[PDB]
């Protein structure tokens, strides 16, 4: 399926992740005006859970004023079985008629798993998409205005073929935020919540290294889920103690 978003998405959006949007300004100037410039045709974003990377991708489509489209491999949302050469096909020639836009390919780390031990998947559905996904990279002219992206931490057991010169050729990092950028995702997703004295996001900072920016979202959650349970009006500190240990014990 080829789905649009319906609301954009721009870097007010995104908490923190100020490298990657410095690093993703040549893909806005792209979209922005395509005739103007090797030319982007696919990238990657490259990073652990909950840093964002999709995200990012549609923050790119809003700060360039270009639709978002999505394309699904799978009608089936727990097990990708592919949807064959025709159907996508199909989902980028009605994704082109809105170009310059950004094509975003759902789950690369499945459309892109290898399967046939180098021989080939014949007329396995699943790679019959791959296939055409790349065939249509291929097919693009360049003057289109079209990003393809996609989103992995393993970009490497990727099938290579993905990788080649012309498909998805460009890697942007979307890391984990260092110590001053999870104080200041904290402070965006602490703002609406009420908070007491004793709170400092550096504290809260200092203590939670290697934590993704979901991460970091969730964290504010559950200190807020243990005010609740304890019936406090205010997060405090001791909330966030709580809630920094639970997430630390799923692992």
């Amino acid at each position: 399926m080829l789905t649009e978003d319906q609301i954009k998405t721009t870097f007010a959006d995104v908490a923190g992740c100020d490298e990657a949007k410095e690093e993703v300004a040549e893909l806005v100037e792209y979209l922005r005006e395509p005739s103007r410039f090797k030319i982007p045709k696919g990238v990657l974003m490259v990073g652990p859970p909950g840093t964002g990377k999709t995200l990012l991708a549609k923050a790119i489509a809003g700060e360039a004023k270009v639709p978002f489209f999505t394309i699904s491999g799978s009608d089936f949302v727990e097990m990708f079985v592919g949807v064959g050469a025709s159907r996508v096909r199909d989902m980028f020639e009605q994704a082109k008629k809105a170009a310059p836009c950004i094509i975003f390919i759902d789950e690369i780390d499945a459309v892109g798993r290898q399967r046939g031990a180098g021989l080939g998947g014949g007329h396995d559905e699943r790679e019959q998409t791959l296939n055409q996904m790349l065939v249509e990279m291929d097919g693009f002219e360049g003057n289109e205005g079209i990003i393809v992206i996609a989103a992995t931490n393993r970009p490497d057991v990727l099938d290579p073929a993905l990788l080649r010169p012309g498909r998805f050729d460009r890697q942007v990092v979307v890391g984990l935020p260092d110590v001053r950028g999870r104080e200041q995702i904290l402070k965006v997703h602490m703002r609406r919540v009420p908070l007491a004295p004793d709170i400092d996001a550096a504290i809260i900072a200092r203590g939670t290294p290697g934590f993704s920016g979901a991460d970091l979202a969730n964290l504010v959650n559950e200190a807020a889920l243990f005010a609740a349970r304890g019936n406090k009006r205010v997060v405090s500190m001791v909330e966030f103690e709580k809630a920094k240990d639970k997430i630390m014990m799923g692992l």
